[PDB]
């Protein structure tokens, strides 16, 4: 029926994600975002210390690849041909995994900067029930957990986050404009990440 206020919502959200070590992520690409190969991607991710497992589908050339990914160590491999792991060097060098859970440059500060928050809605994620939540991303924020968006203005965005319980970031969208766009779903918030 009637919807939360949106702003205390994002605000408890932002406290707890700011409080997040670990979580399964996945991070899609509609359209066309120039700069950006990577189409889609499922992992899992802890941080203190950083460690990531998962696969990506990416443009390498002008083909579709479809890896397995691991970052240990500070190090990317990934398996570039089937069950063949490749050293890519320091992950940082490409992209930080621990960057989205940083507290201060990642999905929270995205949080903090998220601005005219308007409940729009209910939705389910991963069975969850959610508010869906309109607003404005700064481009800083933007652009410091994810360079490639290079953006110039403030980015319209949504967040679903939990009605209840944690009030943990289900689920985040940022609209660069026509039907490109980068949207990122986390679960599993403290699951214990492999071991590469």
């Amino acid at each position: 029926g009637p919807l939360p206020d949106a702003k205390p919502l994002v605000e408890e959200a932002t406290a707890q994600t700011k409080a997040l070590k670990s979580a399964h992520m996945v991070l899609t690409v509609n359209g066309k975002i120039p700069g950006l190969s990577l189409k889609t991607l499922s992992g899992d991710l802890t941080t203190n210390p950083t460690a990531a497992t998962g696969n990506v589908k990416l443009t390498l050339g002008g083909s579709d690849i479809d890896a397995d990914f691991v970052v240990f160590d500070g190090i990317l491999y990934a398996t570039l041909t089937p069950n063949q792991w490749s050293d890519f060097g320091p992950a940082a060098d490409i992209y930080d995994p621990a960057q989205v859970l940083n507290p201060d440059t990642g999905l929270a500060n995205v949080l903090a900067n998220f601005a005219d928050a308007k409940a729009e809605g209910r939705d389910t994620i991963n069975g969850q029930n959610t508010i869906r939540i309109s607003g404005k991303v700064s481009a800083q924020a933007v652009n410091q957990i994810a360079p490639p968006f290079n953006a110039t203005q403030p980015v319209p965005a949504t967040v679903w986050i939990q009605e209840t319980g944690d009030h943990q970031l289900a689920q985040a969208q940022l609209d660069r404009g026509s039907g490109n766009s980068v949207q990122m779903t986390l679960s599993k918030w403290g699951e214990k990440v492999q071991v590469t």
